[PDB]
């Protein structure tokens, strides 16, 4: 049922860029772009939580063709225009320190994508992944813990759950549960999709809670910069209580380095009721209710 590998690296789908828009507002750190691709002409279908591969042009330092890089799909199965004709990505331009031969280094595929022009053809593969799928149950609770581009799959979930056009297109999925997004970024201008996320919280105050962890603007009780792990610790008992519900699902996504703090917080909460989080978590993973995609 779940679409998988409709297009593979040896014969990718050739899509066309429709738009490439900035998500980081002035005063923010780095570059993160929302890129929408045209899927007409092919049969690439996908669902929320999946990823697609992008094969950038050029050869590596060894003269070998560049391989695909995976990106979390940022649009619902219907696409941003709810027409089943497109797919979108949330791409950060990778750039780092000097200790890597040279001054500032720029990632190959991410630089290619963030600077791509509308009308350009792109090699797409996939979709792939069955790790971050949303339950079909409209009454399930969904906890979303993300940092930076990890917001991508969360956008697919939230749009499907709360966009007027999505609700009209998905008769069988009228979400009535509770969703809680804890989103961490360095600055307010870095809050990806800020306007729309807050619009959703304003319309669905009882079905969606939005919590931010803005490192350069907030301090945790210890005096350090505020990170998602700090917000999880702050609401550890609540999150644990929600996780105990047989229908609750939790999703973690974004650059690695977030899980350790999250487990420490939940472990302390569960321990108060004589439960070993690490064991409870293993059962949740086995049951398909604890979803993780870090990179
Ligand atoms: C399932 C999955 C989903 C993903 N989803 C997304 C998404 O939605 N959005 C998104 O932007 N990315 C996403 N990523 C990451 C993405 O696939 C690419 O890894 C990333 O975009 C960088 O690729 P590149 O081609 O730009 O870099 P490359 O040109 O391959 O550069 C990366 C390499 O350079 C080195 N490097 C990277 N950072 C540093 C650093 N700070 N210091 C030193 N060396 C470093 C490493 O050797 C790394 O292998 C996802 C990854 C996975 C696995």
């Amino acid at each position: 049922d779940v679409p998988v590998n409709l297009y593979r690296p040896n014969a990718p789908f050739i899509g066309k860029v429709i738009s490439n828009e900035p998500l980081v507002k002035e005063g923010g750190i780095g570059i993160v772009q929302h890129i929408k691709f045209d899927l007409t002409g092919g049969n690439l279908k996908y669902i929320e939580g999946q990823s697609i591969g992008i094969i950038p042009p050029g050869v590596d330092k060894n003269g070998k063709p560049e391989k695909l890089r995976l990106y979390s799909i940022a649009s619902t199965r219907h696409g941003d225009d709810v027409d089943d004709k497109t797919i979108s990505l949330c791409v950060r331009q990778l750039e780092y320190k000097h200790p890597e031969s040279g001054e500032t280094v720029y990632g190959v595929c991410s630089t290619y994508l963030t600077h791509i022009e509308p009308g350009s053809e792109v090699k797409i593969t996939g979709p792939v992944g069955k790790e971050m799928l949303l339950p079909d149950d409209p009454e399930a609770n969904v906890i979303m813990l993300a940092t930076g581009t990890g917001i991508a799959p969360m956008r697919t979930y939230l749009w499907r759950m709360f966009k007027d056009a999505e609700r009209a297109a998905n008769p069988e999925y009228q979400f009535k549960g509770f969703s809680w997004l804890v989103f961490g970024v360095p600055t307010t201008p870095n809050i990806l999709y800020k306007e729309e996320l807050e619009e959703i919280q304003q319309k669905y105050p009882d079905n969606f809670r939005l919590t931010y962890a803005i490192s350069r603007e907030q301090k945790n009780p210890q005096g350090g910069r505020m990170y998602i792990q700090d917000r999880v610790a702050e609401h550890a008992d609540q999150l644990w209580q929600l996780i105990k519900n047989q229908k609750t699902h939790t999703y973690i996504c974004g650059p690695r380095g977030m899980e350790e703090g999250i487990d420490a917080a939940l472990s302390a909460a569960a321990a108060k009721e004589g439960v070993t989080w690490s064991d409870y978590q293993k059962d949740l993973k086995k049951a398909g209710r604890w979803h993780v995609e870090t990179y």
